[PDB]
């Protein structure tokens, strides 16, 4: 028995309690929502679903009937990536991605690799992305490792107020080569 995930679109009326709980767990601190209220998390979810294009929004992943993670596929043009001067070069079909794992601590081997493979296959083959774009905090080493595991390449670092973001790209072609079409890690 290994991880195989499915996902669906978020449903704020019934996922809010879970998502808010996950955002309060110290391991989630890079989401910067540790002290958020339910209303704050409701706004986060609703804002993530407000693009005109239905491909964007938050999704919830499942295994054995239980919630496992949240992911956001977002429009790079309404994100910090598109601030003037970041160095991001937008391409049609770019999709930004964020991942939030659940607050559960008991995992089978290779949890986050299976999570990442599922997310990336969803972005490319269900949401039509030609490239996934991310810009985590440079200090978030765990995310750097996850990115490298599925073929992301670092493009550069750029400043945001008080922080440094590390811009990375994963083209559909680099994902396919690195992971054998989404089957295994680089």
């Amino acid at each position: 028995t290994t991880y195989h995930f499915q996902s669906r679109r978020i449903d704020v009326d019934r996922d809010l309690e879970s998502v808010h709980r996950w955002l309060g767990h110290p391991k989630s601190h890079y989401w910067d929502m540790l002290n958020s209220s339910l209303a704050d998390v409701e706004k986060l979810i609703r804002d993530a679903g407000a693009d005109p294009d239905p491909r964007f929004g938050m999704r919830i992943g499942y295994f054995e009937g239980e919630r496992q993670f949240l992911f956001e596929l977002y429009n790079p043009l309404t994100s910090d990536l598109a601030r003037p001067g970041t160095g991001y070069v937008y391409e049609t079909g770019d999709i930004g991605m964020h991942l939030l794992v659940s607050s559960s601590e008991r995992r089978l081997p290779g949890f986050t690799g299976a999570v990442m493979l599922h997310i990336m296959r969803t972005a490319f083959f269900e949401a039509g992305a030609r490239r996934v774009v991310v810009a985590p905090d440079v200090r978030n080493a765990d995310v750097q490792r996850l990115n490298a595991a599925v073929g992301f390449r670092v493009a550069g670092d750029f400043p945001v107020p008080g922080k440094t973001a590390r811009l990375s790209y994963c083209t559909r072609e680099d994902f396919a080569r690195a992971t054998d079409n989404g089957r295994t890690l680089a």
